[PDB]
């Protein structure tokens, strides 16, 4: 029995920007009033309950490979 | 038994961008009230129960390129 | 039994841009209110409850080359 | 010339109310630009411009009662 | 020339209430933007440019009684 | 000339109430810009620009009383 495994990357996730300024980013303000009785959270879980959330976001080449290269043998 | 895995990639993803300034997020308030009993996640929950949640994502380059080499053998 | 595995990616997932500003993001008030008594989530499971929810969302290139190669052998 | 002026009142303008209850004021507010570039008001000018107002008004008893007497001798 | 003047007044202008109770205000506060550029205003102008404005008024007896007497001789 | 001026008030502008209770005021607050660049305001101008205001106003008895008595002689 044998496996073999040489996955090649060579990619070249790369960006080029000019000038970047000049960004506001002014949120008011909110108000988040919360009650949780009796919550019960296993394994994986990604939770908000209450949220007020802002966000500004500027990567200037925000480039986002994503790979997965999973083997099973039994 | 022989496997042989040999995954190429050679991929240029890129981005170019002019003077990305300029960008103004101005989010007013909000009002949030929660109330959460009895509540039970498991094995892969991704959840909100009240959001009042504002993005501006502005990447100059969105490029994605998303992948799964997945093998299986029994 | 015996198994070649050999995916080749050549690709240019790619963006070009001028000046790329005067992005104005201005979301106003909102009003949330949630109960929830007995809620219960298993597995892969996304989910909103109430939600207010505002996205500008501008990429400049906004390409998603998106692949998947399973493979299996039983 | 004589002149008399003997104006008389007696008026009960009362009010009787049980419990004032439950009363939720919950906005959910808007949005608003104005971009007045002249505007020229003289006198009593009783004006709103892009408004965006909520109200709620609850007496235990509305009651007005207006009497605006007026006499001229010339 | 005499004049003679008695306004005479008895008024029970009165209210009566229980328990003024779960009275609530919960705005999610709006957003706004006012450009002006050259207004003029002259005398009572009484002006909102741009408002938002939330309110709860509640009284326990809103009773208001006006009675605005005016004379005038020549 | 005489001129006589004896106006008589035994107004009882009263109120009674139980119990000021479980008044809640809330306000997530929101976001104002105003770039008012000229303004011209002669005499008894009452002006608003841009506002976001939150009023709860609760009075166990509101109970106004206006009476403006006026006399002129020439």
């Amino acid at each position: 029995v044998q496996i073999v495994y040489k996955p090649v990357d060579l990619s070249k996730v790369t960006s080029k920007c000019g000038s970047l300024g000049n960004i506001h980013h002014k949120p008011g303000g909110g108000q988040v009033e919360v009650k949780s009785e009796k919550l019960d959270f296993k394994d994986r879980v990604q939770s908000k309950i209450g949220s007020l959330d802002n966000i500004t976001h500027v990567p200037g080449g925000g480039n986002k490979k994503i790979e997965t290269h999973k083997l099973t043998f039994r």
